């Protein structure tokens, strides 16, 4: 079928989540730029597609979607028999087992890690060290629980890479490789192990290379 | 069939989300109390099933799950042909269409509404009115977008009540009925219509009565 259409820059964490999923699932795509520096996402034209004025948006022959994790669940559903077939499970039980850790990204890991990424890399107000520390300490608590989980299983939800792991890549990679807070991940033995395995997957390497290609 | 097991108090918003789903899906359940004021959610036996020391947790013969929205997706999947069949759609496209608004709850509406609910109703320290204002203003911006959407469709995702609407009930109901922030919903005519329709569903009324009697 025709390549799907993704709106937004690969530097965006939420866009990156979608891109990594497409690549894992062997789904071809067009990428339409949205210039965040020109406030393009906040103007009326883009608002028809993403009503919160955020990236990414998704369009294929059947539907227009927003919210990165919903886009990714759709892709995993539509293209279940394609690419990495086990990415979001293969039946009701394996899917749900992964999904609880996807929700842990969305509700538990994502808020402090995303706020850190924003405040340290993408904000225009002076960095507030007290606020950085607050979210560092919150994220440390989460990663302590991950350290124990990853002492039992190779990946968050079990023995194989899943969307739960994938969903951690965007904020993880900015913290580890673009801030001085990488020790949160790398000083925890099992988290470091996991982080190394997931960030060196072909799909993620391809996303990082796409960022270089502008 | 054997009733599923749910852990936590009905005063909890995340527990309420699961209860409303079970009732919509006509799934019998057994509810195991956890007293949050007494830290029962941190008892080591309970942390074995919910490692973040939060509620709810879910058990049936097949699986133990945490994170309310993951639990609800599993319920909707397992019991697709039961109760309200359309709650999370009936095929790939209708499911995804609902799911983007479920993610909007999780990522956009949920954080400011949940922080308001916590600071105003479940905090041990005084409220910070500057922070209240910050979250009120954030939520107002979200609801301005909903106001536009709900002028186009009856419910968030279309012409039928869905899990997307359901997922807004717990924080919405506390703000409308237990704080002086209800104007956020009631001053917006389409949002108010929607709120009226979804909060008067029998499933939601049953949850509130469970809570009143707990
Ligand atoms: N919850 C959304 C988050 C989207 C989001 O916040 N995107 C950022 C880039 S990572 C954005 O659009 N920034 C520009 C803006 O918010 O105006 C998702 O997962 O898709
Ligand atoms: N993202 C979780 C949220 C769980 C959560 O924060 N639960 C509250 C109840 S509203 C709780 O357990 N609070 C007690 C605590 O965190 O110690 C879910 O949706 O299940």
């Amino acid at each position: 079928a025709t390549p799907v259409t993704i709106y937004g820059p690969p530097l965006s964490t939420a866009v990156s989540r979608v891109l990594a999923t497409l690549i894992e699932k062997d789904v071809p795509f067009h990428l339409i730029p949205i210039d965040l520096s020109k406030g393009e996402q906040k103007k009326p034209e883009y608002l028809k597609i993403q009503p919160f004025g955020q990236v990414p948006a998704f369009k294929d022959e059947s539907i227009t979607l927003f919210e990165s994790r919903a886009i990714c669940r759709y892709i995993c559903d539509k293209y279940a028999d394609k690419g990495n077939k086990s990415l979001y499970g293969t039946d009701i039980l394996s899917k749900a087992n992964i999904d609880q850790w996807v929700e842990t990204d969305g509700q538990t890991f994502g808020p402090p890690s995303g706020d850190l990424v924003h405040d340290l890399l993408f904000s225009s107000v002076p960095v507030d060290e007290a606020l950085i520390k607050k979210n560092v300490d919150k994220l440390a608590k989460v990663l302590d629980i991950y350290e124990q989980k990853l002492g039992q299983t190779r990946f968050l939800a079990g023995d194989e890479f899943s969307f739960a792991d994938l969903s951690h890549l965007p904020n993880g990679d900015y913290l580890v490789n673009s801030t001085d807070k990488g020790y949160l991940f790398t000083s925890r033995k099992n988290v470091n192990r996991w982080w190394t395995e997931i960030s060196n997957r072909e799909s993620w390497k391809k996303v990082l290379e796409m960022r270089k290609n502008a």
